[PDB]
DNA sequence: CGGCGGTACTG
DNA sequence: CAGTACC
DNA sequence: GCCG
């Protein structure tokens, strides 16, 4: 349904996020996906709390405002949010960073391009600062995707490379473009990032690179700023990550989304005794009393997506059925 | 009381 | 290592 | 923040 209650929750659960109370916000986090879940809206204190995650001081405030119209702490929001948000909104910025440059008087952009000390990261987010924020239209990811597919089998027609995230789980718009990169005969996908990345850097495709270890043969992922030929052409932020065939379909899922996904996967595996990851799915983990990972395990074997979900006793749920 | 996902670069 | 990032 |  969408309460202008949940709207002005949000409005809570990103302060205590850029103010860095990640569980708190978390707290919030779900208690509002739930609110966005709810078949018609209800309009009492009760009926709600047994609304699962949604707490008895969460509640409390429902009231309030369905109620009132009212809710105290959105007055009490310290002018420092608004700010903690626009800097972290800039790539390689986080949190601890933007409290830190507010604290150090910083405002605005302005502040920050002519006085603060920048990652090279962060150089190129705030260079691309607007177009970071904005989705482009899945036909543009296409595009992209295409781009890099047709440079990857440019020298290996085996190699079977796939858009990801938000893409593959069927919206309109997309942040970014989520390539995966693998290769059947499980070994041909060695050290080949370089040969790619030079030749995509020949098509001048490539504008920017955040994050790509490359001196080191090893490399798994590759985050960094491309744009397409031609006029009216925004620059786009790029994901790739290569992985071995043995890993494909715990790749593919991981790679497909949504992050809240995967922790309330990961999570589910965890509590089976089983741990998930982007490489693997193992079961016989052996954890400690603090949920830490004290033995390894049995890497259960995975080829399809729908072997992860038949192991942790799940039904199927197509990449759609994922957007949440 | 205390976990809340599992992992890959950067400097 | 802490920070930040990918989903 | 919720929840085991
Ligand atoms: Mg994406
Ligand atoms: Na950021
Ligand atoms: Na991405």
């Amino acid at each position: 349904h969408n309460l202008h209650i949940t709207e002005k929750l949000e409005v809570l659960a990103k302060a205590y996020s850029v103010q860095g109370d990640k569980w708190r916000a978390l707290g919030y986090a779900k208690a509002i996906n739930a609110l966005k879940s709810f078949h018609k809206p209800v309009t009492s204190y009760q009926e709600a709390c047994s609304i699962p995650g949604i707490g008895k001081r969460m509640a409390e405030k429902i009231i309030e405002i369905l109620e009132s119209g009212h809710l105290r702490k959105l007055d009490h929001i310290s002018e420092s949010v608004p700010v903690l948000e626009l800097f972290s909104n800039i790539w390689g910025a986080g949190t601890k960073t933007a409290q830190m440059w507010y604290q150090q008087g910083f405002r605005s952009l302005e502040d920050i391009r002519s006085q603060a000390s920048l990652t090279t990261q962060q150089a190129i987010g705030l260079k691309h600062y607007s177009d970071f924020l904005e989705r482009m239209p899945r036909e543009e990811a296409t595009e992209i995707e295409q781009t890099v597919q047709k440079a990857a089998q440019a020298f290996n027609s085996g190699l079977l490379c796939v858009a990801c995230g938000s893409y593959r789980r069927g919206k309109a718009t997309c942040g970014d473009v989520d390539v995966l990169i693998t290769h059947p005969d499980g070994r041909s996908h060695r050290g080949i990032f370089s040969r790619l990345l030079d030749s995509l850097r020949q098509e001048g495709f490539l504008t920017d690179d955040l994050v790509s270890q490359e001196e080191n043969g090893q490399q798994q992922k590759y985050l960094g700023v491309c744009r397409l030929p031609g006029p009216g052409r925004r620059h786009r932020r790029l994901d790739i990550i290569v992985v071995p065939y043995s890993e494909f379909a715990c790749a593919l899922l991981y790679f497909t989304g949504s992050a809240h996904f995967n922790r309330s996967m990961r999570a589910l595996a965890k509590t089976k005794g089983m741990s998930l990851s982007e490489h693997a799915l193992s079961t016989a983990v052996v954890r400690n009393t603090h949920g830490a990972k004290v033995g390894p395990g049995r890497v259960l074997p995975t080829p399809t997506e729908k072997d992860v979900f038949r192991l942790l006793g799940l039904p199927y749920r197509e990449p759609a059925e994922r957007d949440w």
